[PDB]
């Protein structure tokens, strides 16, 4: 294999016989694969062995194999973490191999805790956290793979950047630094141009973070204090003109319809049924409703020109095109009078679609923001299943109508099945409609409709109403299974998002990276899988043991027992 | 030893005395009574024909299981 | 109840239940439970012709049913 | 709620199994002439142009032949020690 007698020593880690060949000269060749010595020593951490080859020459300790992995390439592969921190003592270059992965890439593959944790803990470490090259699909930026592998080692980067530089807790001069260098690019990387051939969507450790699950990272002191920052830099002022905007027209519309009497029109100069009492209040309402429905006219055709064709996969914009325009047909006589029975027509639809659609604008909080998250997945359920519904009303609102056909309730089928609709939860009359009529031979089928009565009641009150209750609860309770990452991610996403169409200048203008926080001024499976890693490597351990013994019995002296 | 079996017997002989005015006569008060039993039961059994697909086929399994578990305590229900 | 109360205090605004808003917003926080009365507020107005908008007022009736008894009753039950 | 917790437990694997025992069921009775014409055994599709206890029987499998290792390992040095030169350490 081409080993000479150095890569055979060093192999083993034998450093005193090491010791012996380079006192006579062995002049570190390379073996097939191009290993010298110091990639063998390496691959199996013999740091007495390395030592002692590094102090000859130092000419051997940047070499390549094959693959152009150097000496910390392997020690860094195998998890030896005084191999790393020996090798990075000396200033060993750091590089790629031939798979563009430097050291810290195939420590974090290989999920070496011990030893990631002396590269962040020693110095170099910044050089060895950009000595990672683009274009590649796996061995990304360190910090991703961090996020994506050993996430307990990023909450040790995450403590070197929550510094105090203090000792008097609770102090009036006490204050608590936090850092987000590892937590962003330096946003030139965040928008598509020539020169930035970078696409790195921004917010990236923290976009990481919500893709990996990394929960306990997300609840970290500086990932806490890293988004109050981008809430206050941007993300509470975009929320403000998003939100006040809507109320601009939410409002006066409110004040608009407690304030007229519902059934006939009304001028900007009063309700005409002509009263011109408090004429002003309902011209200004009757203007700033009008403002708003235009501006979010503008606001939605904005929306198409940054997404086009994306846009139109979206219920919620349907909602707001509803709302903007019974808004307008709603004060409409600002310019050109209406019927009045068209006015409070779309008032009624106005009225109703701002307050639902009030409830999605704080879906983007996050006290209230997972009931919303909730109430669409119970939603979304509900009309998956909606065509057992509609034949199920159809079978007893049809039947309904054959047999109870004398009564009001019951006269058309389109108001048979609306009746069936209201029955659905359990307001089955059955005096009025069942038992009065029999007690008056005014049941045609009188023996049908009393097993039609029956058998509503069980199908739709009680089966059908508590397959929904039980849909429900277990759609309850994935969403709170994952509500303490969804009200985070929501919050990324948030960010993450408003800082895509924000423009640069703005975002280097408020993003400051590194605030101060004076206080007192004003978890089974993975133990299993880091038990299969240290038995994988005790049975690797053992069958090294094993021919070794083997050798033993190979070579050894038998004379008095030799049979 | 199918119940969905007996549900299409009554379906098609109820549809046939609904529509028996095509050859003989029957009294109004004979044909909407199989008339309620037959569009009652249709709906019901067109229920069963959606089973057979994936995205709405999963309710009418919870639907059966409920059922089944309801029929399972009937008698504690005639005792009450 | 502000999104269901002021729409049914425009629709059934010629019924006692719903003559003030503040009076619409109680009534449908007392229809939450499933309490909606629908004969004498929806169906007896509706063939004595005294809806002024029939075809909105059965669509938010349907609506309401569907939301708040049935989406948001049960969403208290499974958090609870 | 037990009884749509155990569907939707089994519910991702419900729906392929009803489509599965759907066409067993159809071809079972249908010509073996007509599935001949109607089966084609290879697709073209273009695309542009229109967990637990698994790993706890893996590591018992793992710790099985491990302790078979060792019981061999261990005749081995009771070998060594059977066929060893002792002159030295005699007592
Ligand atoms: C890793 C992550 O994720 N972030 C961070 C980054 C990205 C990209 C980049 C670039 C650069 C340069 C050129 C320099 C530096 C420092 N950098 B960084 F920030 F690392 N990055
Ligand atoms: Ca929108
Ligand atoms: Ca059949």
């Amino acid at each position: 294999h081409g080993m000479t007698p150095l890569h055979l020593a060093a192999k083993n880690g034998h450093d005193k016989v090491v010791q012996l060949l380079l006192k006579k000269g062995a002049l570190f060749l390379s073996d097939h694969n191009g290993w010298t010595a110091l990639h063998h020593a390496s691959m199996g951490g013999y740091t007495q062995t390395m030592k002692v080859i590094l102090d000859t020459n130092l000419k051997c300790t940047d070499r390549l194999d094959e693959d152009g992995n150097t000496a910390l390439h392997f020690a860094a592969r195998e998890g030896h973490a005084k191999a790393v921190a020996l090798l990075l003592s000396h200033n060993a270059d750091i590089v790629l191999n031939k798979q563009q992965a430097s050291f810290l890439h195939l420590a974090l593959h290989n999920k070496r805790k011990e030893v990631v944790l002396t590269i962040i803990r020693s110095k170099r470490w910044d050089e060895c956290l950009k000595i990672f090259s683009h274009n590649s699909p796996g061995n990304k930026c360190p910090i991703t793979e961090m996020i994506e592998y050993l996430p307990e080692c990023m909450k040790v980067l995450l403590d070197f950047c929550m510094l105090h530089s203090t000792e008097d807790k609770s102090c009036r001069d006490y204050y608590i630094e936090y850092n987000f260098k590892y937590l962003q690019c330096p946003l030139e990387f965040t928008k598509k141009t020539p020169t930035q051939d970078v696409i790195y969507e921004p917010l990236t450790a923290l976009n990481a973070m919500v893709q990996n699950n990394r929960i306990e990272l997300l609840n970290h002191p500086v990932c806490k204090e890293y988004l109050l920052m981008k809430w206050l830099a941007y993300g509470f002022r975009a929320h403000m003109m998003n939100l006040g905007s809507y109320c601009l027209g939410l409002i006066p519309m409110t004040i608009l319809v407690v304030n007229i009497k519902p059934g006939m029109a009304f001028n900007s100069t009063g309700i005409i049924n002509l009263d011109t009492t408090n004429s002003y209040l309902i011209k200004t309402c009757m203007i700033l409703v009008f403002l708003s429905s235009i501006f979010g006219y503008c606001k939605e055709a904005g929306q198409i020109f940054q997404q086009k064709r994306n846009y139109f996969m979206d219920i919620s914009n349907v909602l707001e095109w509803i709302i903007y325009t019974t808004g307008i047909i709603f004060v409409l006589p600002l310019f050109v009078e209406i019927p009045a029975h068209l006015q409070w027509q779309c008032g009624a639809i106005a009225v109703y679609f701002y307050w639902m659609n009030f409830l999605l604008y704080l879906q983007r909080f996050e006290n209230c923001g997972i009931f919303i998250v909730m109430l669409e997945v119970i939603l979304k359920t509900l009309l998956r299943s909606t065509v057992v519904f509609i034949f199920l009303l159809l079978a007893f609102g049809l039947s309904f109508y054959i047999l109870l056909n004398l009564q009001d309730p019951f006269s058309s089928p389109l108001l048979s099945i609306i009746q069936t609709f209201s029955m659905m939860l359990g307001d089955i009359n059955y005096r009025e409609s069942f038992l009065e009529p029999y007690l008056r031979n005014e049941l045609a089928h009188p023996v049908l409709s009393f097993a039609q009565l029956v058998s509503f009641t069980i199908f739709v009150p009680i089966v059908l109403m508590n397959l929904l209750i039980g849909l429900a609860v277990g759609d309850i309770a994935d969403v709170q299974k994952h509500a303490s990452l969804k009200r985070i991610a929501m919050q990324v996403e948030l960010h993450t998002s408003l800082e895509k169409k924000l423009p640069l200048w703005f975002l280097r203008k408020v993003d400051q990276k590194s605030t101060i926080v004076y206080p007192n001024k004003p978890s089974l499976e993975m133990e299993i899988l880091k038990q299969k890693y240290r038995l994988k490597d005790l049975t690797f351990l053992l069958e090294k043991q094993h021919e070794l013994i083997k050798l033993i019995i190979q070579k050894m002296e038998i004379i008095s027992e030799t049979e």
